[PDB]
């Protein structure tokens, strides 16, 4: 036709929380194990999908991304999963669509990048612009990445300070971002928020994680028949 | 030595030109592949089957070129080469150090009770092979911490040191290709040669010596390669 159309998708999350609802809506998957990780490949919701449990972290879904993309080369990527809000008027529960991705942490501004933008990459990782308009029909701005689970005053200060416009932080966006960057493939990130900045985030991550990857896979699943 | 298993293909990798441009230049008619912005250099170098692969900086394009060497090429070890700013008291420009270990500097779920520097579901270390690491000492050796930050403000320095009092020298990719031979299962050794040190005007100081850094870890690396 000439829509914009995708039409192997490729879909990730971290944990299994973040996963198993879409596996279970998943017609007989056949499974892969990988470098540490898991793809599972079938039909979802009408698509052909590769989903892909990474692990946690920017290495493991460094691996997880490059991986999908090398054996199954998707057509997109869309990340799933639970983050920490940080915007004023969020709570827990909320989605936040990502716009575009920045790592909170990356700092080599002593060589002129900007804060977060690593060397020989650029400053941010704009998601597909199709991506968020099918999400949006299913709050849309910045999430940004660290390997740091933020829950001490001075850490989400400090980052506050750094990204104003920073929604939501979490520990993968930016990687599969970045990588999705260097194979030039459209990808988006789209979280629930399983805990607030400066509000008991630990034990509200261990209460909230599993109906915030369920919320977030959710919009997914409503995506996917819609691509 | 006799009694040491063999590593018949050998992964290197560097994040920079001026960490592999030298060893690239001593291959035999190697061939080229450009992929997932990464390249890889496949050919003989010092008698050894060798895939050497030019990573990019940090990370995230470190583990993206080592998943790709290992799922493409399966070599039956990693060696990462290059730079690194030295901490340990008696460490000049030009210094070599032999990871013994590799940890992350800036990971921080301690909040979960993993240790300080521990990704979730990982190790809080990831050993370098002994075979490896004996080779090199045969061609400092200790803690080296990977980070996705240029160190070089004294608040940074200071609090790096207060975590990992061991620490001898911290660079941007090492741990991450751990992580990713861990991940994978396969052994992997880290040399690094000092371009800068702790506080000694250390922007100007990589400027000047990532050559020389590049260089002499290289250097390091080919009389490996004479060993194996
Ligand atoms: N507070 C937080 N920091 C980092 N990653 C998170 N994922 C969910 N909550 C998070
Ligand atoms: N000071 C430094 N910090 C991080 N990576 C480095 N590689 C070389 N020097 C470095």
């Amino acid at each position: 036709a000439m829509d914009p159309e995708f039409m192997k998708v490729g879909i990730i999350g971290a944990m299994e929380q973040e996963v198993a609802l879409l596996r279970s809506q998943m017609s007989n998957p056949t499974t892969l194990q990988l470098g540490g990780c898991e793809f599972y490949q079938g039909t979802l919701a009408g698509k052909e999908v590769i989903l892909t449990r990474s692990g946690i972290g920017k290495v493991a879904a460094s691996v997880a991304t490059s991986l999908l993309l090398e054996k199954f080369a998707p057509d997109c990527v869309i990340n799933t999963g639970s983050a920490g809000g940080f915007a004023q008027d969020l709570h827990i529960g909320d989605v936040v669509i990502a716009s575009e991705m920045r790592f909170h942490d990356v700092d080599v501004t002593a060589f002129g990048y900007e804060m977060g933008q690593m060397a020989q990459q650029p400053a941010a990782f704009p998601c597909d612009e199709t991506l968020i308009a099918v999400a949006q029909d299913c709050k849309v701005g910045l999430i940004c990445t660290g390997d740091q689970f933020m829950c001490k005053p001075d850490a989400i200060a400090k980052a506050r300070a750094d990204f104003p416009q920073m929604l939501a932080v979490e520990m993968e966006g930016a990687a599969i971002g970045q990588v999705c960057h260097m194979f030039k493939v459209p990808y988006l990130v789209v979280r629930a928020m399983s805990d607030i900045a400066g509000k008991e985030q630990v034990e509200s991550f261990d209460a909230f994680i599993e109906v915030a990857g369920k919320h977030s896979a959710e919009v997914i699943i409503k995506m996917l028949g819609k691509l």
